[PDB]
């Protein structure tokens, strides 16, 4: 029943259980699904205790029950109580995968094939979250799933957001948007976290770790990632600094003059294709930054791209739930998992 240390009652339908990782309100096993024969991914999570971990619970649930695509994981079954009062764990089944991009770099250096293959699977699982007027918001090798170098999936909706371009700054401390390494400089700058353009700055850091096993940007802050991207881009233009909505253009112009470091002096035995769209994805400016049907149609991507076989969102997806009391969202958390409860009705 239990896997060393927590309870899994996922029984009798989920057997023999092994222990996969843990975080600061869940734990991930694989298990053997006697219905459809095969081992399966169970996520236990126990959110109820704390408001933004039942939006983030809810957030991912309400995203991939209504996403069905081949490079997005999806939802296969969820384990919840029959009453609210005994709801305090919900368990997501997902399909079982090997590894993720994170593991797998730490272990191999990936060839200029297996990398562009990688890049237009993410890119193609992209197309169709963008399509549906969705940002994920916190793309990272950790949250790219593989089973072989043509299986990778698109995991942990979390974060997620309806694609809101003309909404209010919000504020600097309101929102946990991108793992600092992977955040875009608008979200830095002038807090926006809700363009399309942010995930294609997640992707341009994500294709820089691919060709070099190392993260282009780490910063131990904000400012010192702010340091590391205009190390490499350069000091930001004129026109550039304009965008900068906050103060904060200051510190900036605080700092030594910064020479744009050629992509080919840092990665020298990269494709100048690769380097090409890199640099498309990596500008630092998000009006002029690639678009995801444009990264896709990239003479880099030539051989993969055909748009008659990436599907895109039947509509664009509506849900605000950020307002709302831990108890609202338990009580939503227990409609949207209903389906997978007996005699479910309508
Ligand atoms: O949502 C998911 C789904 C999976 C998942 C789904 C299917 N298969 C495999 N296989 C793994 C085999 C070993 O290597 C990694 C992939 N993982 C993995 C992680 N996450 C997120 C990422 O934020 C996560 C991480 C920790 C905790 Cl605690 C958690 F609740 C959620």
């Amino acid at each position: 029943e239990m896997v060393r240390g927590q309870v899994f009652d996922v029984g009798p339908r989920y057997t023999n259980l092994s222990y996969i990782g843990e975080g600061a309100y869940g734990m991930v096993c694989s298990a053997y699904d006697n219905v459809n024969k095969v081992r399966v991914a169970i996520k236990k999570i126990s959110p109820f205790e704390h408001q933004t971990y039942c939006q983030r619970t809810l957030r991912e649930i309400k995203i991939l029950l209504r996403f069905r695509h081949e490079n997005i994981i999806g939802i296969n079954d969820i384990i919840r109580a029959p009453t609210i009062e005994q709801m305090k764990d919900v368990y997501i089944v997902q399909d079982l995968m090997e590894t993720d991009l994170y593991k797998l770099l730490k272990t191999q250096h990936l060839s200029n094939d297996h990398i562009c293959y990688f890049l237009y699977q993410i890119l193609r699982g992209l197309k169709y979250i963008h399509s549906a007027n969705v940002l994920h918001r916190d793309l990272k090798p950790s949250n790219l799933l593989l089973n072989t170098t043509c299986d990778l999936k698109i995991c942990d909706f979390g974060l997620a957001r309806v694609a809101d371009p003309d909404h209010d700054h919000t504020g600097f401390l309101t929102e946990y948007v991108a793992t600092r390494w992977y955040r875009a400089p608008e979200i830095m700058l002038n807090s926006k976290g809700y363009t399309k353009s942010i995930d294609i700055w997640s992707v341009g850091c994500i294709l820089a770790e691919m060709l070099s096993n190392r993260p282009i940007f780490p910063g131990k802050h904000y400012l010192d990632q702010l340091n590391h991207i205009l190390g490499i881009l350069g000091s930001p233009s004129q026109e550039d600094l304009n965008c900068i909505i906050n103060k904060a253009r200051n510190y900036l112009l605080s700092l030594p003059h910064k020479n744009k470091v050629p992509w080919n002096r840092l990665f020298p035995n990269a494709d100048s294709k690769a380097l090409d769209l890199l640099d498309k994805m990596l500008t630092f400016n998000p009006h002029k930054r690639i678009e995801v049907e444009q990264a896709l149609a990239h003479p880099y991507l030539e051989q993969y791209y055909d748009p008659s076989d990436e599907p895109i969102a039947e509509a664009p997806f509506k849900f605000e739930l950020d307002d709302l009391p831990k108890e609202k969202l338990k009580e939503l958390i227990f409609e949207e998992t209903a389906r997978f409860q007996p005699g479910y009705r309508s």
